[PDB]
């Protein structure tokens, strides 16, 4: 699809405001994907033996791990549509290395909307969710053609 400049704008802003604090916007949203959809949390052999939030809130590789998911994401979403190049090695690693289905994309994109919600509820009207929830279709559908050419679902 395409994403009209308005949106973008939109979007790029409360990135702005999310980028203030990477590490603590990382782990909010990978803990809310694993209390949310606990399955996902099988696909890391690295935190599958986090058991309680607490557990998870105190790994520092979890905090890591959501600093190199918001890194890669921010770059995708800083390109404006033009992330081919982005794409490749992220769809690669996603379906070979391990393989992740299209629904645990949509799983964490609504644990992104989630906590922008919460933290950013001012530069997060209808509006500007739309957006987001534009921009993250978008990335998951260029993801899925990518999965199907590299021998996977998609
Ligand atoms: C916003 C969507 C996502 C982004 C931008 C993202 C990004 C990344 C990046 C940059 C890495 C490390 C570098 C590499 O690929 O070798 C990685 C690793 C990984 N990701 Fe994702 N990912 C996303 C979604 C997911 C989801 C939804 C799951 C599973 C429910 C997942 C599972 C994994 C696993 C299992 C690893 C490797 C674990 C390890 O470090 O040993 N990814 N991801």
């Amino acid at each position: 699809m395409v994403l009209s400049e308005g949106e973008w704008q939109l979007v790029l802003h409360v990135w702005a405001k999310v980028e203030a604090d990477v590490a603590g916007h990382g782990q909010d949203i990978l803990i809310r994907l694993f209390k949310s959809h606990p399955e996902t949390l099988e696909k890391f052999d690295r935190f599958k033996h986090l058991k309680t939030e607490a557990e998870m809130k105190a790994s520092e590789d979890l905090k890591k791990h959501g600093v190199t998911v918001l890194t890669a994401l921010g770059a995708i979403l800083k390109k404006k549509g033009h992330h081919e190049a982005e794409l490749k090695p992220l769809a690669q690693s996603h379906a070979t290395k391990v393989k992740i289905p299209i629904k645990y994309l949509e799983f964490i994109s609504e644990a992104i909307i989630h906590v922008l919600h919460s933290r950013h509820p001012g530069n997060f009207g209808a509006d500007a969710q739309g957006a987001m929830n534009k921009a993250l279709e978008l990335f998951r559908k260029d993801i899925a053609a990518k999965y199907k050419e590299l021998g996977y679902q998609g």
